[PDB]
């Protein structure tokens, strides 16, 4: 039930990883490295950093309760993307693509 939920946010994150996302997803694979040209603000605007690595480790320690716990992590994410980046930036718009994949996915987990 839980256990089926966190079944499907393993799907979801899963599809989130594969080629058919691929050249939208790719900035999100990985935390922000903060030691990159341009990124020495970035843990000033961003409190907590998150990213589909951090949390595919996380699902696979059992850190997540429940699905709405796998889900904040998800809009974290996307939150710190929007909330950083300039609102006409490329990667605003990746993000946009990837989020719809995923509240798509997210809205027909059944329940």
């Amino acid at each position: 039930k839980v256990s089926e939920q966190l079944k499907c946010c393993s799907g979801i994150l899963k599809e989130m990883f594969a080629k058919k996302h691929a050249a939208y997803a790719w900035p999100f694979y990985k935390p922000v490295d903060v030691e990159a040209l341009g990124l020495h603000d970035y843990c000033d605007i961003i409190k907590h950093p998150m990213d589909m690595s951090t949390i595919k480790s996380k699902l696979e320690a059992r850190e997540y309760r429940d699905a709405q716990e796998f889900g904040a992590d998800v809009r974290l994410m996307f939150s710190n993307c929007y909330k950083y980046n300039p609102p006409d930036h490329e990667v605003v718009a990746m993000a946009r693509k990837l989020q719809d994949v995923f509240e798509m996915r997210f809205a027909k987990m059944p329940d």
